[PDB]
């Protein structure tokens, strides 16, 4: 798993076309979402993660939590992101892990948001620019 | 070299604190910059690139150009980005390659902008959300 963490003033997205034939279904109100003062977690689930969904999820939960605690973000957003890796996991594994990370961050106490899987999405973000505002982490079994 | 390419409605940045003791010097007017309808090129220069600055630069020039031509972006922005790699090049090599890529994109005919090296930078971006709007490429000797 590869993750890019961005401490942001705001992050807003709008779902555009489907990238998969059968993407994640969504209500009208899940097409757009916005959070402020938010640690955005751009997550690229890999093939190698298929071997241990739960361990990988637990590490990602913890690595993301630490940074959010260190930067004093109460809000966290989980986004799927095909763009930190070339060996990517099949969608079942990807959605599995993305939901596990989403749930475990809720369990830690953050106000957590997410984006639907399997779509092209427009987004806008304002990146803060302090020293810990942009971090990347690599997570394996 | 690792590159993330983002086709954007706009990209605006503001230089904040120095990340290096001796960063790239800049006039007042280089502290902020904005472009619209722009292919932003987030570039992470690696250790392995120290071996062939010019080849690596030529490939990056071409890979970026193709995408800009394919997405019909006349504007290209080159940003240094420490966040696509763990084995990063020393700053001399990094600035060397970043300037070569900047110059060669000017030679191709794009209106090209860049950001200063060696600073923490705040930025905002609106990502387009069509299928080719977010691409990553890996470039080696």
């Amino acid at each position: 798993m590869r993750v890019l963490l961005i401490h942001a003033d705001y992050f807003e997205y709008e779902v555009k076309d489907k990238a998969l034939k059968n993407p994640e279904p969504i209500s009208e109100d899940m097409k757009r979402g916005r959070m402020e003062e938010v640690l955005v977690a751009f997550i690229s689930v890999e093939k190698v993660d298929e071997k241990n969904p739960e361990e990988v999820s637990l590490k990602a939960i913890e690595e993301i939590s630490k940074v959010a605690e260190q930067v004093k973000a109460e809000n966290v957003f989980v986004s799927p992101w095909a763009h930190l890796s070339s060996e990517l996991a099949k969608p079942s594994v990807a959605m599995d892990i993305l939901n596990r990370v989403y749930q475990g961050l809720k369990e830690r106490g953050f106000n957590v948001g997410k984006a639907p899987f399997g779509y092209y999405i427009a987004a806008k973000i304002s990146c803060k620019g302090h020293p810990l505002a942009e971090l990347s982490r690599t997570i394996v079994p």
